[PDB]
C-alpha cells in the first residue's frame, strides 16, 4: 500500500491503524471491503453528485477550484456510477438533475440483444417515425429494453424444473451462437450435397467413403439445431413480444378504451386477438401492471355497468375482492394435490401461441425446421438453408427488402408488360402467323403461332428474354407483301416490350435498392451529426474539442435516459426529489414535455 | 520482380502497362472504384453464387434432360448428370448469357414440365440476369460516381 | 422526373399548408399542431 504509489506514509498508517489483528497478524480483507466501502461508497455518491452540481452550475472560482480537484479525485471512481439528464419543465428552463446508475444495469445494457434492439428502434424511428410521436416511441423502447434487462438478468418438482428451467436459460443466452452453428452446418452439408453424382440413382460419388454418413450426421446434427434455435427464441424474444402487445393493448383499454366505447374494426386481426384475452385470468403477465383491470373498471364503471365491465372484463362475480383483500385477506394458499397439471389459462395459452405465430420471425424459423424436417426426406431440401446468409447479413437483406419494397409498382408493370405482349400476340396470330415456323428441317412445321395460348407463351417466353426484340428468333420476311408491316412490328416490339417496360422494371427495383440504402445511410448521417433528443445540431456544438461527442455521451445519452427511467420506477415514491416526482407525473399521466425540445443546458446559459 | 521475372519469359513486360493506371488520375479513380465497395460486392457475387447454386439444385433434380449440349454425338454430352458439372455449367453459361439459361439449352415442347421449365427459365432470367448483374454493375459505377 | 413530381406534390401538401405555406416546423410545436392547423384553422374544404 505504500508501494503502490497510491497512498502516503499518514494514509497508510491510518490505514494500518483499521486493523484487526485477529490474535494472528492477520486481517481478512474480504470483510474488509464488505464492512467499511458500501456505506462509504454511497455517501462518497452523494457528496460527489453534490459536488458535480455546484460544479456544472457555478464554474470558474479558485476555492470552488481546490474543491474541485479534491471533488474530481472523488470522481475518478464514480465517474461510471452516476447519470444526468436535463429536464425541461416545472421552471420553464434546462435543470440538469442526477442520478445513480447500477452496475447491474449497465451490464444487462451491454448485453447483446438490448443492442439489436436499441438498433433496431433508432433505424425504425429515424426512418419512419417523425417528430410528434419520436419522444412517444422512446419511451415505449425504454420501457421494452429495461422489460428485455429484466429478462436477461433472469437468465420431484424440485428436480425436473430447476433443470429445465436452466436448460431453456442456457438455449436463450446461446441462441445467437446456435443460429451461427446452424449456418455452419447448413454450409457444410451443401458443400458435401455439392460434392454429389448420378449413375435414377443418386450416389455420392465423388468421393471415396468418409463423406456418405457424414452427410447423414451432418443432417441429423442440423435439424437438432434448429430445433435448440426455436426453443431458445420462443424463451429469449418470445417474451418481449408478448409484453410489448400487453402494453398496447392495456393502455388501450386504460385510456381510449378500445373494447368499451370504440370498438375495433372487423379487418384489423390484432384487435380481434387481443379482445379474445381483454378478458382472461391472467392478462398483465408482462406488463407488470396487475392493476389495469381494476384501474379501467373504476375508470368506465359508473357509465356503462360496473357488472357489464367484471362481466367482459374477466374475474366475475368477484367487485368485492378488493375490499375482501383490504379487510381481512387470506395468508397464503397450496398450490393442489390432486391438480398437478391443467393449472394454466387454455385461453391465454392460445393467445399466447396465436402471436408467436403471427412475429414474422418465429414463422422464420418455423420455416427453418420445417424445411430441416424435409431435407431429412431429400437430403437436397437443405439448400434452401443457404438463404440464411440473406438475413444475417445487412445489404442482402436490404436487396431483398428492394425487391419487396416496389410491389405494387412491379406487379402493375408486369401486369402492363404482360398486356402489350398480349396485344403483339393477338396482331401476330392475325396477321403474320406464317411466320413462327420454329424448325430447320422438319419437314413437320412446329408452327408455333397455330394456336392463341401456345403463341402468347411463346411471345411471353422468347421475345422478351431474346435482348433483341422477336424477329430476331422467327424467319426475316424479305418479301414484299408484308414487309414493311413486319419491320414495323419487330421494331415496336423491340422498342416497347425491351428498351422500355424491361428497362423500367429493372429501374424499379435498382431504384428501391438506391432508396433503401440511401436511407440507412441517412439514418446513420443523422445518428452521427444530430442529435436524438434535442435535436439542436453538430455546427453549435462544434465550437470545444469533442464539443458534440461530450454533449451526446455525457449530456443528452439515449442511455443516461433510459437508466433514469429505470431509477425512477425502482426509486421508491415518496422519496422522490422534485425534479423526479415532477418527471415521474409527467410519465404516468403521458405526456413528455419534459424531453428537451429546442434547447438545452448549454443554450440556456453560459 | 515483373521485370526480372521479364527477363526470364519476355511477355511478364506486359504487367508494366498497368503503371499508366497508378499514374493517371481517372484511371486511379477506376480502381479505387472497382475496390471501394468491397465487402458489398462480395456479398453481392455471394448471393448470387447462392441463387444460381438453389436453380443449379432444381435442375439437377427436375429438369436433368435438357442439359443435353450436343448437335449430333451421338454420346450425349450431359452437362447436368453430376453436380458439381451443372453448378460450374450455369454460373459459367446462364450468367453470362444475357438471355437468362433458356436460350442455350433444349426448349422444353412438351407438356409434361413444359410450365415449369418456362418458370424456371424467366425466374432465372429475372433474378440472375436483370437484378443481381445490373445490382453489381450497379454498385461498381455507383463507387466510381 | 414524372415520379419524383408526384411524390414532391405530396410531400408538399403533407408538409406545407396551401393557403398561407407558412411550413410544417412552425405548426410543430403543439402536438398535432400542423395537423390541426389544416383541419381547423386553415381548410380548403372550410373555404369553399
Ligand atoms: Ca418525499
Ligand atoms: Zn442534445
Ligand atoms: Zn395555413
Amino acid at each position: 500500500m505504500e508501494s503502490h504509489k497510491h497512498y502516503t506514509q499518514s494514509e497508510t498508517e491510518f490505514l494500518l491503524s483499521c486493523a484487526e489483528t485477529d490474535e494472528n497478524e492477520t486481517l481478512d480483507y474480504e470483510e474488509f471491503v464488505k464492512r467499511f466501502h458500501e456505506p462509504a461508497k454511497d455517501i462518497g455518491f452523494n457528496v460527489a453528485v453534490l459536488l458535480t452540481n455546484l460544479s456544472e452550475h457555478m464554474p470558474n472560482d479558485t476555492r470552488l477550484q481546490t474543491f474541485l480537484e479534491l471533488a474530481e479525485s472523488v470522481l475518478n471512481y464514480f465517474q461510471p456510477f452516476l447519470g444526468r439528464i436535463e429536464i425541461m419543465g416545472s421552471a420553464k428552463r434546462i435543470e440538469r438533475v442526477y442520478f445513480e446508475i447500477s452496475e447491474s444495469s449497465r451490464t444487462q445494457w451491454e448485453k447483446p440483444q438490448v443492442k439489436e434492439s436499441k438498433r433496431q428502434f433508432i433505424f425504425d424511428v429515424v426512418n419512419e417515425g417523425g417528430e410528434k410521436e419520436k419522444m412517444e416511441l422512446f419511451v415505449n423502447f425504454c420501457e421494452d429494453t429495461i422489460f428485455e434487462m429484466q429478462l436477461a438478468a433472469q437468465i420431484f418438482w424440485k428436480k425436473i424444473i430447476a433443470y429445465q428451467q436452466k436448460l431453456l436459460n442456457y438455449f436463450a443466452r446461446n441462441f445467437y451462437n446456435m443460429r451461427m452453428l446452424a449456418l455452419f452446418v447448413a454450409f457444410a452439408i451443401n458443400f458435401i450435397l455439392l460434392f454429389y453424382k448420378v449413375s435414377v440413382h443418386y450416389v455420392l460419388e465423388e468421393s471415396s467413403g468418409y463423406m456418405e454418413p457424414t452427410l447423414r450426421i451432418l443432417a441429423i446434427l442440423h435439424t437438432i439445431i434448429s430445433f435448440f434455435c426455436i426453443i431458445g427464441y420462443y424463451c429469449l424474444k418470445v417474451p418481449l413480444v408478448i409484453f410489448k402487445r400487453e402494453k398496447e393493448v392495456a393502455r388501450k383499454l386504460e385510456f381510449d378504451g378500445l373494447y368499451i366505447t370504440e370498438q375495433p374494426s372487423e379487418d384489423d386481426i390484432k384487435g380481434q386477438w387481443d379482445r379474445l384475452v381483454i378478458n382472461t385470468q391472467s392478462f398483465p403477465n408482462n406488463y407488470w401492471d396487475k392493476f389495469v383491470k381494476r384501474k379501467v373498471m373504476d375508470k368506465y364503471g359508473e357509465f356503462y355497468g360496473r357488472d357489464r365491465i367484471s362481466e367482459l372484463l374477466g374475474m366475475d362475480k368477484a367487485a368485492l375482492d378488493f375490499s375482501d383483500a383490504r379487510e381481512k385477506k387470506k395468508p397464503k394458499k397450496d398450490s393442489s394435490l390432486s391438480a398437478v397439471l391443467n393449472s394454466i389459462d387454455v385461453k391465454y395459452q392460445m393467445w399466447k401461441l396465436g402471436v408467436v405465430f403471427t412475429d414474422n420471425s418465429f414463422l422464420y424459423l418455423a420455416w427453418y425446421m420445417t424445411m430441416s424436417v424435409l431435407g431429412h426426406y431429400n437430403n437436397f431440401f437443405f439448400a434452401a438453408h443457404l438463404l440464411d446468409i440473406a438475413m444475417g447479413f445487412k445489404t442482402l437483406r436490404t436487396i431483398l427488402s428492394s425487391v419487396t419494397h416496389n410491389g405494387k409498382q412491379l406487379v402493375l408493370t408486369v401486369g402492363l408488360l404482360a398486356v402489350v405482349v398480349y396485344l403483339y400476340t393477338v396482331v401476330a396470330f392475325n396477321f403474320f402467323r406464317k411466320f413462327y415456323n420454329k424448325s430447320e428441317d422438319g419437314d413437320t412445321p412446329d408452327m408455333k403461332c397455330d394456336d392463341m395460348l401456345t403463341c402468347y407463351m411463346f411471345h411471353m417466353y422468347v421475345g422478351v428474354r431474346a435482348g433483341g426484340g422477336i424477329g430476331d428468333e422467327i424467319e426475316d420476311p424479305a418479301g414484299d407483301e408484308y414487309e414493311i408491316y413486319r419491320i414495323i412490328f419487330d421494331i415496336t416490339f423491340f422498342f416497347f416490350v425491351i428498351v422500355i417496360l424491361l428497362a423500367i422494371i429493372q429501374g424499379l427495383i435498382i431504384d428501391a435498392f438506391g432508396e433503401l440504402r440511401d436511407q440507412q445511410e441517412q439514418v446513420k448521417e443523422d445518428m452521427e451529426t444530430k442529435c436524438f433528443i434535442c435535436g439542436i445540431g453538430n455546427d453549435y456544438f462544434d465550437t470545444v474539442p469533442h464539443g458534440f461527442e461530450t454533449h451526446t455521451l455525457q449530456e443528452h445519452n439515449l442511455a443516461n435516459y433510459l437508466f433514469f427511467l429505470m431509477y425512477l420506477i425502482n426509486k421508491d415514491e415518496t422519496e422522490h426529489t422534485g425534479q423526479e416526482s415532477y418527471v415521474w407525473k409527467m410519465y404516468q399521466e403521458r405526456c413528455w414535455e419534459f424531453f428537451p425540445a429546442g434547447d438545452c443546458f448549454r443554450k440556456q446559459y453560459e
